[PDB]
């Protein structure tokens, strides 16, 4: 039921976008070493106003932290009962001052020594947010490598209104073995070297640990990733190919300008889109309307509570991706 859209300030939020979301999560505000939150940027403030103007039911939240934020500052703030209290008071004050409806904790990543203190922090934060009805969420990781040591999912669930499960970045600049899909729905059959680098594995991990799956959102990306000088398939499937050189992460809106989308291969087992261009040896893994349709159907079939998007401003001007989710 939920459509949770993260927003980075790549371009203005449009009135059509705001009407397709239940929650808009502005990214990011960061705490300093002492727990003061960074001021809301102009581009994020503009999107807050645009969103509420176009959709009076929309909940606009601030994501605190981020993939590019030192997680040791979260450890320090949350571990000390005194600084935990003042940080939480600062967050609640920040929501009031900036006319926000809630916040998303984006801690990348909690370690084994953070597991219990993260739960205490979220529980205490919800208590402070409850009188105003402010919405609390957090972003969850996608592999057991991070999930097992750092995430007490039952405890997190008991504190938050929903969990935004980040089912993407399964392959990237760190991958040394081959190309692969940024965000497949499933394992891709017998040629797939991995059982776990897919959204279905990640969501099943969460489903086995949480009490109520309605509190989960399955995350989907509106971006893809490129490699260059890519060679032959490893074991007969063109999704996993001999590595050349990592390229970059590309927003959907910028893909068609640089890749020939008529050469898209849709992997029928993994449910993922890629392009291998035999002329240039460029490789692109991405999500497209078909993969998002398959993902929305999966969410409905499994009874998962919603879909999360990173990030809605990466969509094209005609909202090809958001309209396929919608
Ligand atoms: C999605 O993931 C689930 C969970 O891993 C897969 O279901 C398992 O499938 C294996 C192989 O058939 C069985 O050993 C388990 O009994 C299944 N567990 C559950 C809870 O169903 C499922 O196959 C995956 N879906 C796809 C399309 O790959």
């Amino acid at each position: 039921h939920r459509i949770v859209g993260y927003y980075q300030g790549i371009r203005p939020l449009t009135n059509d976008q705001a009407k397709k979301l239940t929650h808009l999560i502005l990214a990011f505000s960061t705490p300093d070493s002492q727990g003061n939150l960074s001021p809301l940027s102009s581009v994020l403030k503009q999107a807050l106003k645009a969103g509420k103007s176009a959709n009076g039911a929309l909940k606009v939240m601030i994501a605190i932290g981020g993939g590019g934020f030192d997680p040791a500052i979260f450890t320090s703030l949350a571990s000390n009962s005194g600084t935990r209290k003042s940080f939480i008071n600062n967050i609640v004050s920040y929501l009031k001052t900036n006319e926000l409806d809630g916040c998303d904790i984006a801690w990348a990543f909690p370690t084994s020594s953070d597991k219990a203190i993260f739960v205490t922090f979220l529980r205490d934060l919800k208590k402070a947010m409850a009188p105003s009805g402010a919405v609390l969420s957090m972003a969850s990781a996608a592999s057991a490598f991070y999930l097992d040591p750092g995430y007490d999912l039952p405890g997190i669930e008991s504190a938050v209104d929903f969990i935004n499960v980040m089912c993407y970045d399964y392959y990237g600049s760190w991958t040394k073995t081959s190309t692969g899909p940024n965000s497949p729905l499933f394992k891709g059959g017998s040629a797939d070297p991995s059982d776990t680098l897919n959204s279905n594995w990640t969501m099943n991990y969460h489903l086995m640990k949480v009490y109520n799956r309605a509190k989960l959102n399955m995350g989907v990306p509106f971006y893809g990733k490129s490699w260059t000088n890519v060679g032959a398939p490893l074991n007969g499937d063109g999704l996993w190919r001999q590595l050349g050189t990592y390229g970059t992460e590309l927003a959907w809106r910028n893909m068609g300008k640089s890749f020939d989308m008529t050469k898209t291969t849709y992997h029928k087992t993994a449910k993922t889109a890629y392009i291998y261009d035999t002329a240039t040896k460029n490789f692109l893994t991405f999500d497209n309307p078909q993969s998002l349709k398959d993902k929305a159907k999966y969410v409905a079939e499994k009874g998962i509570g919603g879909i999360m998007i990173w990030s809605i401003d990466q969509d094209d001007d005609k909202l090809s991706l958001l309209n396929s989710v919608s």
